[PDB]
């Protein structure tokens, strides 16, 4: 009795994998995030819910590394990926825009969100403290549709904001790849992918998408 256009579903734990590929590269650019939730380079070409006594169970919740399911016409697809740590779901805003969740027997309902900074959670408050550290080398969980589950790692490059500094990953997946999180050599999600910038030379650069 608990029931949405889109559910999750566990595909992996959240891990920093020794055999994993090397790749990617390390930019340093200057960007603008507009309050849309777009960074923007120099020269281009959020709420809290009330969520009282619901008719459903609450959802699964379970530690780990999630696809984020939805059909269309066609039938299903994945819409985004996430990551389920300290009993909260985290993904990109973009991936789910709000929208309910099934997770197993019950549903998640969204807890907090941001559209500038694309960030949702589900259940309870943003669990993700840990951040990149400036200068070690990060894996990113990519939770690729159609595709096996597997590890990269990379030398995050920077975004260079009025803000402040952001690491940033140049690696180019799927849209519903979104929300994969990104770990560091603890095994520790320091922020997720998927919101980024197309460079001039046309590769795609995500933010390590975290709180504050
Ligand atoms: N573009 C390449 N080469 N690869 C993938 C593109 C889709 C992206 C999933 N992210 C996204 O769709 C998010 C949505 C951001 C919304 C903010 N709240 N877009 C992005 O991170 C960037 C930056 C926006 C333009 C610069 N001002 N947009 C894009 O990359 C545009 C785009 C290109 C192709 C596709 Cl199929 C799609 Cl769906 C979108 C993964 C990387
Ligand atoms: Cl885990
Ligand atoms: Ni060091």
């Amino acid at each position: 009795s608990h029931m949405t256009d889109m559910w999750i579903e566990r595909t992996a734990d959240i891990t920093w994998e020794s055999d994993a590929e090397i790749t990617g590269s390390s930019e340093r650019v200057d960007v603008r995030l507009d309050d849309d939730g777009n960074f923007q380079l120099m020269n281009d070409p959020g709420v809290l819910w009330d969520t009282s006594p619901k008719e459903y169970k609450k959802g699964d919740t379970t530690t780990g590394v999630y696809r984020i399911m939805t059909r269309g016409l066609l039938g299903s697809y994945q819409a985004g990926a996430g990551v389920m740590v300290e009993g909260v779901f985290h993904t990109l805003w973009h991936t789910t825009k709000g929208a309910a969740l099934m997770s197993g027997e019950g549903r998640l309902d969204p807890y907090w969100g941001s559209v500038k900074e694309d960030r949702l959670c589900y259940g309870g408050p943003w669990k993700l403290q840990h951040k990149w550290n400036g200068h070690d080398e990060v894996q990113m969980i990519v939770v690729e549709p159609g595709k096996n589950v597997k590890n990269v790692q990379t030398k995050p490059g920077v975004f260079k904001t009025p803000e402040g500094e952001i690491g940033a990953v140049t690696l180019d997946y799927p849209t519903g790849t979104s929300g994969s999180p990104i770990v560091d050599k603890n095994g520790d999600v320091i922020g997720l992918y998927g919101n980024g910038v197309i460079m001039p030379n046309g590769s795609y650069i995500s933010a390590i998408v975290q709180g504050e």
